[PDB]
């Protein structure tokens, strides 16, 4: 299972680690990726987890959102985790960069509680612009699942973990 996480509450754990290898690793039941509406998955840890998926990722996603529409903000789709896990939990985080509401980061956290365990990166953090302390504040506050939590950063890890109430 998940090896060398810290534990922060009941239920969430915290790694320095890069997802995409952790996720090879371990092929957990779910990895969270950090989606924008459209499953556009060109960078940040959505291109890092398609790239891996040699863009198996990309093309299902697109069928998806060719049948669907987009996601909403704060919202998710269930889809293949194809070489890194069972399933892929496609998690739409509030992206500041991109002026969208910080409010609607809990919202997407929900998300996180119809899996009994996830491997997942922090949302709305890096390049969605929003502050990874606060990001881990709400995660903790909203996931009642078992969330490991993965962070590419060694100094936002020490940063994430050193700050922690
Ligand atoms: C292999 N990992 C990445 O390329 C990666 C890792 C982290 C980020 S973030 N969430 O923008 O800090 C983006 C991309």
């Amino acid at each position: 299972s998940f090896s060398g996480y810290l534990k922060l509450t009941d239920n969430v754990y915290i790694k320095n680690a890069d997802i995409v290898e952790e996720a090879k690793k371990v092929k957990p039941t779910v990895v969270v990726n950090a989606a924008n509406v459209y499953l556009k998955h060109g960078g940040g840890v959505a291109g890092a987890l398609n790239k891996a998926t040699n863009n198996a990722m990309q093309v299902e996603s697109d069928d998806y959102i060719a049948t669907n529409g987009p996601l909403k903000v704060g919202g998710s789709c269930v889809l293949s985790g194809h070489n890194l896990a069972k399933h892929c939990l496609h998690v739409v985080g509030p992206n500041v960069n991109k002026g969208e509401d910080i409010q609607l980061l809990k919202s997407a956290y929900e998300n996180f509680n119809q899996h009994e365990v996830l491997l997942a990166p922090l949302l709305s953090a890096g390049i969605f612009g929003a502050d990874p302390i606060h990001s881990l504040r709400v995660c903790v506050d909203t996931v009642r699942t078992n969330v490991y939590l993965a962070v590419f950063d060694k100094n936002l890890y020490d940063k994430l973990v050193s700050s922690f109430l």
